[PDB]
């Protein structure tokens, strides 16, 4: 029915969402400390020293276990 | 449709697996530091002096931004 491309489309926004930032192929598993914004892979977050979203110096970076991993 | 049905409860169990695992209410937004399991609210994550999936002593907790908020 078209509720079910309705519903498609909510889970693909919500799937891209938890995909990284920068290479857009990973999923996101990293936070940038101390401003705490959480949208990086692992291996993107290593090469930023800056955060993508607010600019603030990155002093390290936390990995983060999430359930929905 | 029977499809309809099968989405409605993906997007459902990912948006329950996005809730504090203590509260059960509120959306997951703190890490427990050094270890990174990320599973409750701000408000019970204040109290716990370990971490309730490893046991880990918390040193801190840090505030997450994600994307999926
Ligand atoms: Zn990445
Ligand atoms: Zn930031
Ligand atoms: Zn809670
Ligand atoms: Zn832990």
């Amino acid at each position: 029915s078209q509720q079910t491309r309705v519903l498609q489309e909510k889970l693909r926004k919500l799937k891209e969402a938890m995909l990284c930032m920068v290479c857009c192929e990973e999923e996101i598993n990293s936070t940038f400390c101390p401003c705490g914004h959480t949208v990086c892979c692992e291996s993107c977050a290593a090469q930023l020293q800056s955060c993508p979203v607010c600019r603030s110096r990155v002093e390290h970076v936390q990995h983060v276990y999430l359930p929905t991993h």
